[PDB]
């Protein structure tokens, strides 16, 4: 009864947009932050807790899931949604980045690699990546890509991007060939081209000619720094179709997100709130804090005194400081819940401010406070 | 408005009893199982989840808390209940066992020891143990004791027990001297004497002459085995005042609990459900299972198909198998919630069967199924 994929822009301010993506398993409010659920879990959180923070969609990692527990096994057990107990949309990455980063023989067919878990040999290609994502049952499927190497010659960046675009076409065809997947899921293409404007334009042109439900900006946050990332976004996002969502992969810190929204990004995923939470870093409106620091040992205030999350209604900095220092699982649980909730509250403030035509003021006020610490 | 400590026996069957302990922070249904909350947390569970499993009271470890975060610090922050977010009764052990086990110079005054965290030197005595438990704000205070060495000569067991009894009297006096503690908390004494009937009798006589709110059987589950433990319980529990609760410290497996209740024990604590849960062992009515075992990789049944816990309503063995094998925090969370809930359901079945005069049949039926596997 619900649409497969319908993106509606409710309001704009400059290059920033806010709206909704309607899918069969639910609505995604944009700009959206996707918690990362690597191995079929958002680390340290039950799915009901993830939803309670405000998340509309989560990300799964194809590379990890294809190795453990395996895509065929997850399919036999009813698909990823049933397996993990999350009934809302899931976006899966293609695996093309982790094979190169977490594993390796690359050719036009795909990449063959050795598993980090045990050294067993495996293969990923556009067709196999799409089939794995089909078996997982994910709602948003990412085309199999290659991250343009950084730094690299313009010619190496170009040949990499061109291969990635041929892989995008192969991914489109594989997805379209599977009727159940084509009728129930969406397919996003990934723009490559490193920091080179002409290559980003050629990539965008190729992707629009193939046609996708959404367009990701790939190849960023790979060591170039925020200033350069924003410079590339300045020219790259306008090259993508305006009427489809724009997804910045693997970004980022709160200030990265705000600046990327100012440049036309609608969707984000990042390991920071979960991973840094487990390591003792909490995000607050006055900047990040390291909760293990001695200054918090007797601080009875919550992590953030304006945060609406359940953790900040019930527990102090002093208690969470103790838990993390003692290596207690509850410390990781509470830090992660707060950090994901903080990210969702940030996204809500972004959406409301764009809707209300006051996003420029919000971004200025946010930065002045977040960086004042 | 509520009583400090009021124990009522509602029903008996043989040596087994069921009833309630009413305290200012709540009612404890007996026989009772106390989850162990070492470092101001029941590992991997929020307090609301602990309560949802049916627990009425939890245990804190004085030795750990006095080292990290420290008793004075917890007191400055409002006491242990506020610090951890558990508003119901807490029982604290005395520290007398862990100093000897987890750390050491023993004299009549107390024991001086080196901390396992850093080698700093510390002191525990009856008076200091009581003061630490006062600063923590615990509801049931344990007298500072010495575990009778096992094995040991009857004469060494006797001298150890006699020292423990002098320490019990010192603990009573220190507790009574602190009006706020005496008016709001309860004090339990610990019977010692190893496996020797005459020493257990002398210990019980000494404790009853001092007078306590409850009586623990100490010095068991120290390597003697279940048959010998039950033999000692057979003669030791009847020596304690019948009209006060009987607490078996550090026990145990489900079948240990059932047999101890048959011998007159009203209260238990054990690390097994939490620690073994994190390590992949789940308790079921058909015996323990090791969820990491390959046989569970595609098992869509819950951990136990008759368990009422939230985990067994929502997640499969196959998913929990995957989580534990992958080292995921959510695996520990789900295993621990189920195991504590299983222990609470066991206690509820014990209480109902005693109340209903069918505990002997319950114990027989429980054992036949649990050991059939
Ligand atoms: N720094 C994260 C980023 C790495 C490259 C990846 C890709 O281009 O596939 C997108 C995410
Ligand atoms: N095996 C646990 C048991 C160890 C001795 C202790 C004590 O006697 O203080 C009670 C608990
Ligand atoms: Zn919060
Ligand atoms: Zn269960």
């Amino acid at each position: 009864d619900r649409p497969r994929f319908s993106f509606s822009i409710a309001a704009r301010e400059g290059k920033a947009r806010t709206g909704t993506i309607e899918m069969k398993r639910g609505v995604i409010r944009t700009p959206a932050f996707m918690p990362v659920g690597t191995a079929a879990t958002v680390k340290a959180l039950k799915p009901e807790t993830v939803r309670a923070t405000g998340a509309d969609i989560i990300l799964g990692n194809t590379y990890h899931l294809m190795l453990r527990p395996g895509a065929e096994r997850i399919a036999k057990l009813g698909g990823l949604h049933s397996f993990m107990g999350w009934d809302r949309p899931i976006l899966t990455d293609s695996g093309g980045y982790q094979v190169m980063s977490l594993s390796t023989k690359q050719s036009e067919e795909g990449v063959t690699f050795k598993s980090h878990l045990d050294g067993s040999r495996h293969m990923l290609s556009p067709e196999r990546s799409i089939e794995i994502q089909h078996l997982l049952g994910s709602d948003i499927v990412m085309a199999f890509d290659e991250c343009t190497p950084y730094p690299a010659t313009p010619s190496r960046a170009a040949s990499s991007m061109e291969r990635s675009m041929r892989w995008a076409k192969r991914s489109r065809d594989a997805f379209d060939s599977r009727k159940e997947q084509a009728e129930n899921a969406a397919l996003f293409g990934i723009q490559q081209g490193s920091v080179f404007e002409n290559l980003r334009q050629q990539s965008a042109d190729a992707l629009a000619e193939i046609g996708f439900d959404g367009y990701a900006v790939g190849g960023l946050a790979v060591g170039e720094g925020q200033d350069e990332m924003f410079r590339v976004l300045d020219f790259s996002v306008p090259m993508l179709p305006d009427d489809k969502p724009h997804y910045l992969m693997g970004v980022g810190k709160p200030d990265d997100i705000v600046g990327a929204v100012e440049r036309g990004i609608d969707m984000f995923d990042c390991v920071l709130p979960t991973r840094s939470g487990r390591n003792g870093q909490a995000f607050t409106w006055d900047g990040p804090i390291n909760i293990r620091n001695a200054r918090f040992s007797e601080d009875l205030k919550p992590l953030d005194s304006e945060c609406h999350c359940a953790v900040c209604q019930k527990w102090s900095r002093a208690y969470i400081h103790h838990l993390i220092r003692a290596g207690e699982i509850l410390g990781a649980m509470l830090m992660t819940e707060h950090n994901i909730a903080f990210y969702q509250q940030l996204m809500q403030k972004i959406r409301d401010s764009i809707s209300e035509g006051r996003f420029s003021q919000f971004a200025q006020d946010f930065r002045a406070r977040y960086f004042a610490r």
